[PDB]
């Protein structure tokens, strides 16, 4: 009934992000500023255009904000002077400048630090629905986008009563206010907004309320929204059919695992086929290998990976993007007791690949394995790129940090192309090495095709993991295939960013 | 069936140990000493007064024992020419010397001494039910009552074949003969010694015949025998009902968790109205934050805080006290296992407050939460002080050590008067910090109203645990509130102590 | 040579605070208000007065901040219309709410939120030596002072060339303003502020510029200054002399140990008596039981105790204090190395007791039982009260939190006296347990009189150390003894707050 | 004594390989075969050439090792019938088969796979100075050479008396033949296989041999040799002058820091203008935050960096390539004792940036921070392009693996360049996350420009080592900077690999 409310809160969801621009904002609000709480981001240079002093709340208390604010930093006045539709006497402004260096591997309009300044801005804002007018200077609309709408408060949260209003806090209503008309347009950007949110609602959701079961029913009941085919593979069927590593790893939790695949194909021409994998390790207790406290925190974000998917296509398909896109969501919870899957069990996972399990904890390349095979193998058409994100690796964190995903990918151009795309979503990524015939070798077993966890770990651990799941692919598939470590980027400050979705968006938009 | 023996051996649990003074000896006596084991204890001061010389065991032997022995040490010999009933030649005669040096914060009597002595002293009976007579030189009655029935080989055992007898070594029957009419009188120190037993053969059962259901059986039986009324919320009732701590908690559990309280209204006027609040883990596995094996043994004894206060409880009836109490023991099993509750999951406590769980294994303050809300909202009457005990913190000894148990009390003058009772019952306490303030700020949670395990582990972390409980009392609540750590005091020698009840009975005898 | 430049930094120290009132400042500065930079920190209540309508800084902008604002934050506007000297169109206002709410260990005008927002509020001042002003609501003068003075950015640095600026980044010259005329007077909260800061430049300054010589070196000059006496025993004198504990922990260092001690006697006839001891060890390594590096980081904090007790004579001395002081640093590095005392040698304390060392970083226990033995027996008088300073135990934090002292206290009423001023100061402290009887068994040695280390870490251990010191005061010595253990209070956000001189001041002022 | 045995070793070494092709093989050894042990290596195609047949080894048992090898291993012979200079009935024939499988980010010759199946064929070979010839059918010339450099066993070695035989065991005489006179040309080739066996040498020498006054002394003999100019600061005069990176990590040593720095002008003019520096830590003991020992083997290695670069300007200078070069080796022991650098001490490097110590362990950055600068700033030329190379850290492999150092570059383009150099000499490079707004964060200081250790270990942690050496470049270097971490690629199957050299030297080689 928890569940039930948190079902619905998913299903119905619309974000809380507007976009516009100025001149647009100056022919519809005739009544004075539209708002009284307003905030100003840009860089020193963008700041001390001429231009902002055109702005409807620009005074003389604002401009001595912007002579004065410090390079990361926010700067609040109260600006009197400025009328307003509520007719208060002042308006709350705050002046956030956001720096212009960024290296090759950012994003250039560093939405780092414009989410980061947005949301420190929006901790004055407590009552509900309270309109916020945010003006920025950059015009990387995708980037702001994303920024913004992870940073507008519509979090998960069962503070203060808050199960029973929508698991929200419904404290801001959001208006970005570009330079110019905005590319892409304001409904694309909020349709990017939506998805960023939802993800960030399904990551942090604790897993009583998001089980295997519930992210199925979402999947289904937007699968039936959108008009797209949807199949699901549930409990015993998955042990029947061979899926040997995602049904092992989820039988011995409370709700069955499964495997839920949603089907695209577009109404025009079809200029790719691309297939979605995503890891949905719902909670990852460790199984027998059992992880300590500080490392089992935060493991409900361990489904990070098909929230991601699941949203990038919601995206595609809401977009009308023209590509043909099945999306394969892993579900699974790898819980300890007496039916776990063991440290020493040998496991066939669909690829007829036997695998031999040293550590039950390197769960989601099972699951992945067996979720790769079924979209090279199992479903209606053959993909020309495969995309695999998931949760997976503490040592993502430490190859390439917590804002860039770790990427091993088959081909130099798509991995260029998809770098591409994360800085220009502001979800950056970076490279990690791709040798399968290193690392391979880590994988050797006495008594069976394949270990599951490496021999060494300090060995590209990150790559090793990526060569697993490549293992599983179909012998006949000979396409490109992208695997994205995204273990911290999808958290930040322990609140879920909602990280994955607008990546994939923008790699998908600029596919040919 | 060894379950349901030990439940007859608990339901109907009589003391070995009986109360009387010097002249009351000699006036029923008559056929020489009642016994050929006796034990002699006093200070050096107390030992060397002429009043030992007419005592019917003083002899030349003993005379020189007195002279010879050494402080906190005991000096055994043979008496000649002590008639007696048994017409020995000769009777054992152990003389034991308490050190007089007491601190402040401990109890002048040195029970802790007098209850090592006789422990020692009583390592020589084997033979079934022997008369042993042991004279102490102190007056502090209570205390001595303790220190004797703790010490009096009563624990509980599973040694060669006591299944069957008890689960009980029936071997002393044991005589406290005070320098003059003691005050509590005998049966008063009767009823005492017999709470301090019977709560110290539970905490040392094993979860196997002590778990929740049996437990919940014994205080059920000791209701019908008492005349009080009595309520158990039991499994599935708790989720119902919305008691989402014990619930989540207890409920992977095989026994079902289960709130159970008594209520006892005198027949006499009504002084005071007391709730009395226990934490009944029968069994704390870690649940999914696994304790080390080194840490988990000695873990029957989180039930401790639960045997504390029916004993209590159990003591102030039989004694017919001037005070409404009420008794809740908050019982559960925190096992691990498929629907163990998990590090993420968000609970609804009866409060109505949400929690998020960081860490399965600070479980105790989760049931205590929910069982003091029910004491200050769900009961008949509107208690003025609340005790809350429990055995929970490794960081109790740190704090306070292993003698004094560890209290977080709200008001400075009910603290004064509960120092006051744990110094004259020997089961003595000392003062955690009270700050709120400070406190309230290890549980902060982005998801919820609060975690349930603190930030830093260096911050007052006894005294955190303490708050976290407070957090769940009733708002309405403006009554005195103490909390009891006595994770080490429950044992000594790797045996428990019975520690609780006589510290608890203390408090209660002296409140106006 | 940047050691004799930090050497004249501290020999010449002087406070960048000043206080003053209201009407004090009114008559002065008839120009209007005195800086461009203005902060008002108040209680909810105190600041929605009639009163703060006539201060100079008061105006619209300035009353919907203090509406606005919320409790523990800030709130920023720019006021206009507000006569100032500069004739700026603008003043920056920052208006800061205090909670109320204060418990029974607390100081009640909670300096702890006090400091804290000013630190947040002078985050904003680069510029040199800028004028601020920071009108207070609460007139708790002493905490206050002690609050301002250690967040107005005196800190050691040596950021950007630092280093031949005195090691000082002299951006503030603060000026705090009560209500009314403070108590005590402003020229005494500026020589308690001078102590505070000086105390946490001390503390955060790194070894390799304060060590036992230099150090010992501004003792010296300090006591040329005051008219004080002075005497140390330095290197090979300790060895031969017999401080077996302070000569052997410091010996393997490259500046030898120090007991350094300074007396003053005042002008006017006392009764008072008091002595200081404070534990030196200029640095930690652990010796031959080497910390691991994660707690090795802020070792250079471990003369904490060292610096209180010099910068609390230091301002009984300034203050010209009706009481005889004498003030004992026990100096000392702990390294490691050839030389190094090892974990089974016998060391020979000055008491003439022997002490087997099981830990070698139990070391500053060691050099305060030679420092506590010289002030009971070796100096010219006889001390009523021995207070003894030091952070030595992580379980401090465990114990008694990051904002209270522990103390270890051998008299309930000096205790109390102590805990008052603690409160007053705001540098509070909260009992430990004091029982001797119960911590002496700790250190039992096969082969010689004590051990150093605790056998059980889980009792009592903040107590135990305590008593380890006790152990070594002269026999004859039956006065008032405070043991405070300040391991935490010294530091925040990992900055030294100069916590200990001014907790001295208050208990010393008030002693009768 | 055998200090100065093994200098004298290293002074004049010289190589036990030789390259040639099958054509000028056969006009010179018209007695057939020149040796009676022969290895011939190539993939499955290679093997199966006509090519083959024609060879002097070839006979119809060759042609059955052929057709049965397996990939990866080597499968031996004796060929009869095959004309020989010795005239025995048998040659000793050794047939391995290469994998012709190689990614994008390695060399495509798979020397790892040459070298180690050429490494078991010698295992055969005990007797002294013992002739084999190595056919090969890869013309990847200079991988070819360093394979067969490092697997022809000159490896420093003290077994059996052979400390008085120059550390060598000379058991073998080795002939590389290539199908086709090789590019670059033979001379050339055993300059590279010399510079790579030296460097072999060096790595795995221990330090009881190898330390700074004995590696500095190595340099300045081969800098008489060569003409070259050359520089040591030692000691003392490193703090005099400024160094106190290197300096302060050095200094407890028994023998004295030292920055010695070699220069090459070409006699031919050139723009190009290249420094390296090299990490120079002769050995680790980790300093105050002491590894532990299974850390701490392999610290030996610790100076991999400075090998690697002195060897590569080396070949640079006897191949005379028409680039001025400097070479700076940094060169200290990281000691443990009284005057060790301490975790809180702060560094004035030469940058004159004050760095906070909070890891001792973190030191070779520290040593590079003052070689970088010294190269940038002190030297008589202003290079276009610095590669700073070190074996720093465990995470290296975590990120890149054993066989890919990571290179931190801030020029895409330079870094491709060195990846494709990488790739040529089959010593293979990976690129980390170059990030400069994200890495210096973790490096944040209260009280100093900058910390050395990250606060995060989980954040890029390769990358934030090469940033940390970044931030200490000389302000005015506006040039391409390569920092390689080779930590695991300078050892394999725990024997020195010679790493480095030739990655430099092919990237020189083609610098445009």
């Amino acid at each position: 009934s928890g569940a039930s409310e948190f079902v619905r809160s998913c299903v119905n969801f619309e974000t809380n992000v507007e976009f516009t621009d100025v001149d647009a904002y100056k022919k519809t609000h005739t009544a004075g500023l539209a708002s009284t709480f307003v905030v100003i981001l840009g860089t020193h240079a963008q700041l001390r255009e001429d231009a902002l002093k055109e702005l409807p709340f620009y005074c003389p208390a604002v401009a001595e904000a912007i002579q004065r604010v410090k390079k990361g930093e926010t700067y609040a006045v109260l600006a009197e002077g400025v009328k307003n539709e509520a007719n208060e006497r002042f308006v709350r402004v705050l002046v956030g400048e956001v720096p212009s260096e960024a290296s090759r591997t950012n994003c250039p309009a560093r939405p780092d630090v414009v989410a980061s300044l947005l949301s420190a801005a929006l901790e004055e804002i407590k009552g509900p629905e309270t309109k916020v007018d945010v003006f920025v200077r950059s015009t990387a609309a995708l980037a702001i986008a994303v920024a913004a709408a992870r940073s507008a408060k519509r979090n998960f949260t069962a503070k203060e009563g808050l199960a029973t209003r929508g698991y929200c806090d419904n404290c801001v209503r959001l208006t970005v206010v570009f330079p110019t008309a905005p590319n892409p347009s304001p409904s694309e950007l909020a349709v990017v907004a939506t998805s960023t949110q939802l993800c960030q609602r399904l990551v942090d959701a604790p897993t009583n309320l998001l089980n295997t079961a519930t992210f199925a029913e979402v999947a289904q009941s937007y699968a039936k929204e959108l008009g797209c085919a949807v199949d699901v593979i549930c409990g015993e069927e998955l042990r029947e059919r061979g899926y040997g590593g995602i049904y092992s790893v989820g039988k011995c939790a409370v709700e069955a695992p499964r495997l839920v695949t949603l089907s695209y194909k577009p109404k025009d021409e079809t200029r790719k086929k691309v297939a979605l994998v995503g890891k949905g390790i719902v909670y990852d207790s460790g199984g027998l290998s059992l992880k300590p406290t500080n490392f089992m925190t935060g493991m409900k974000r361990d489904m990070g990976g098909a929230a991601a998917v699941f949203c990038g296509f919601l995206t595609a398909v809401r977009l009308q993007m023209p590509i043909e896109l099945s999306c394969t969501l892993c579900l699974a919870e790898n819980a300890i007791g007496p039916d776990a899957y063991r440290n020493d069990d040998i496991l066939t996972l669909k690829s007829g690949k036997t695998v031999e399990v040293n550590n039950t904890d390197a769960e989601g390349r099972l699951v992945l394995g067996d979720g790769v095979f079924h979209a090279t193998h199992e479903i209606s058409f053959k993909p020309d790129v495969l995309v695999d994100m998931a949760t997976l690796t503490g040592a993502q964190g430490i190859a390439t940090g917590h804002r860039h995903a770790g990427i091993f990918v088959n081909d130099e151009e798509e991995e260029l192309s998809f770098l591409k795309a994360g800085r220009a979503s502001g979800e950056t990524c970076f490279p990690v090495l791709y040798c399968p015939e290193y690392h391979v070798t880590e994988f050797r077993s006495p008594v069976a095709d394949m270990r599951n966890s490496v021999k060494q770990v300090n060995n590209a651990s990150v790559s090793c993991a990526g060569q697993f799941v490549a293992n599983h692919l179909s012998p006949d598939f000979k396409g490109k295939h992208i695997h994205v470590d995204m273990a911290f980027p999808a958290f930040e400050n322990d609140k879920a960013t909602g990280f994955g979705p607008a990546l994939l968006t923008e790699y998908l938009r600029n596919l040919r």
